[PDB]
């Protein structure tokens, strides 16, 4: 029953570098939309699917900047945050004792979604020497006949990894091969630095059919708590979540949508995130330049606004390295091992903080690294 | 595991809408625009805004006698429909029973199954008022029982439990050590004599009861997906726990508008205007269906009122049909609310008086044109 698949998932001056949400606010002209749609009356429930003018809103997106081809009708669904696309999206498909695949370090809903939709989460390592890039000679060495499906997050978090097109289509090789349904998580797609690009595998020939594509509005926007989200994915999965649906959220809130549909036709928008990635991309700089220059092995990291130093050489675990971080330099990361068991021996730090705090908490890295000789 | 319970799941003036017509309140809507201003547009935490929390307990302690802890029994979800799956999901275990009184609101049968356990359906009667009867409880408890849900005042019958039925269901929920699941979202559209009071007001109640509530109806809020549940700390703690893999928090700058609306004399002003509309319109429709040959119970809370149909010699369904196309208004089939629905028809009056003396006027021409008296 769920309550037993409940029980098997658990889990002054300081600066908090553990944070995994825009420190920008909502742009104001999106604000302004949410308010106008308030004055029109759009206050009253819209269809669980979404409303469908921003179901179109999102097939244009998706086709000119994913090259997905989407039905707005039938084949992409709004929901309240990407985060509810894994557990209602594992559930539109996964039976009792079925393998999902998980690259690691990964976001930390992937496991307990994969345990509440009634399957087996399985973590595949990614390695540091290959800047945590999903090598598919690694998911070979975890495939059964009990696998079903993999999670793919590109941009990831925590890793601030991004997969290139060549990466994707040996990945798209071995799911065909083996007839997994993968779910992409692309949340992070705008916030791209250096030469990265970001593909989306469901644009690979035969993979839509094949893939359950989740983005939303929280990070490209900067609108964690407005609570909106997407899948793309065949119809038959999208049919199976908007019935789970009528018996979880019922539908977004509706005038958020209209603000959002709006948001996404406005040219204003992309001006607003194009700000915040040059921003990101400063911040980014900083921080890998300051933990290689104190000590801390870092690989640059090509999108999201995470970065994962090395901390095992001095020594300590990623839990311990937390603690004495806290206490002595008052400075809040979380331990690797929280993403999963290729997460131990690092650090997960978010730039998503003004540019002079993290400075600070660098220098005060710093310090406690070289007065307690971890170096 | 769950999707093999999702597949065992699921001119005309439409009287078959679930939900109030009324636009929600422009102070709220204000209060909205202003935490919008004040930057509240970030992630919160999972239970919902402890702001929130407060005035939600104060509103139990004063308008429900319910004293909960805001830091610990009291949780914001994303509509009151979250409830039911996820308070499920705290307590029930594989092939566990949960009572569900008929007709009734669509939502409990789905997500007791998708929780994992089996629906019992309970008849209430039109003879009774449709009140919940606990002579009809002891006939279906079995030692596979562990929950029942009931919902007063109710929808789809209009029905509003007596403190004295009250007393009595809670009675049976402990001698049956059982937990009661309260849908309490109506509780302010109350007619006649007829007072709304909460199970876990009870003497010893709290501790086996999860009351749920919103925003959706008494604020006219359903889009804005607001509603709470007050319960023991053991069931808040693993319904959170399933929000962090579910939609992780209710939107932030809608819980501040939220809170500063319970807090609002405009607030209780808005509900007594709207339950003073709503009775001019019960008023309406309970007369207009029982002279127009449909005998009718007046129902004495929430918004939807229940005529007897299976005189015509039509089914639910198949007057509806005939409703639809004949007289084209919409009104849904008793059966869709459980099988002692059928002979009945769920009539809505969140609609404006006009098109519901005119929806009337159609039904009663159609009526004694086919001959259905
Ligand atoms: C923030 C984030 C999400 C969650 O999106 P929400 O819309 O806020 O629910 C999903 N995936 C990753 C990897 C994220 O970091
Ligand atoms: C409308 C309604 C609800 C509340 O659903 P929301 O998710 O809050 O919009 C709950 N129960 C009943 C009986 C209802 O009629």
């Amino acid at each position: 029953a769920l309550s037993d698949r409940l029980e098997l998932v658990s889990a002054k001056d300081v600066i908090s570098l553990g944070i995994g949400e825009p420190d920008f606010d909502t742009p104001q002209h999106i604000k302004e939309y949410a308010k106008e749609a308030l004055d029109k009356g759009l206050t009253h429930y819209g269809p669980n699917i979404g409303l469908l003018e921003l179901r179109e809103a999102i097939a244009e997106k998706l086709k000119k900047q994913n090259g997905i081809e989407a039905d707005p009708k039938t084949e992409i669904m709004v929901l309240l945050g990407a985060n509810q696309a894994f557990l209602m999206g594992l559930s539109a498909f996964l039976k009792d004792g079925e393998e999902v695949l998980i690259p690691t370090p990964a976001f930390v809903s992937y496991a307990p979604a994969v345990i509440l939709a009634g399957g087996k989460p399985v973590e595949v390592p990614t390695y540091e020497e290959d800047e945590f890039r999903l090598n598919v000679d690694e998911l070979k060495k975890y495939v059964t006949d009990k696998t079903r499906a993999l999670i793919i997050n590109s941009p990831c978090n925590p890793t601030g990894a991004v997969l290139t097109k060549k990466d994707l289509e040996e990945i798209a090789d071995f799911v065909v091969e083996h007839d997994l349904i993968v779910i992409s998580d692309e949340v992070y797609e705008h916030f791209i630095y250096d030469d990265a690009r970001h593909y989306s595998i469901a644009s690979l020939d035969g993979m839509f059919e094949r893939t359950i594509t989740v983005n939303g509005f929280s990070k490209t926007f900067a609108m964690t708590g407005w609570r909106l989200g997407f899948v793309a994915a065949p119809s038959w999965i999208i049919e199976r979540m908007v019935k789970f649906q009528m018996y979880n959220a019922t539908c977004p809130v509706t005038f958020i949508q209209y603000a959002a549909a709006k948001a996404l036709k406005d040219e204003r928008s992309w001006k607003a995130v194009e700000e915040m990635r040059k921003e990101y991309d400063r911040r980014r700089k900083l921080v890998w330049k300051r933990l290689n220059e104190m000590g801390l092995p870092t690989v640059k990291p090509k999108g999201a606004f995470y970065i994962f130093p090395r901390i095992r050489d001095t020594g300590l675990t990623s839990k311990k390295f937390s603690e004495l971080m806290l206490k002595e330099a008052r400075v809040a990361v979380v331990p690797g091992s929280a993403f999963g068991k290729a997460g131990e021996g690092y650090v997960r730090i978010s730039y998503a903080t003004a540019y002079e705090k993290l400075e600070e908490a660098m220098e005060r890295m710093e310090r406690v690294l070289k007065e307690r000789k971890l170096v």
